[PDB]
């Protein structure tokens, strides 16, 4: 299962990360 980021289509890691198995440079 992909991360809500790639799943949903619109990442939302602006501020704090909550989702699991992430891989964004805006959080990581
Ligand atoms: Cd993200
Ligand atoms: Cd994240
Ligand atoms: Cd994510």
């Amino acid at each position: 299962d992909p991360c809500e980021c790639s799943k949903s289509g619109t990442c939302n890691c602006g501020g704090s990360c909550t989702c699991t198995n992430c891989s964004c440079k805006s959080c990581k």
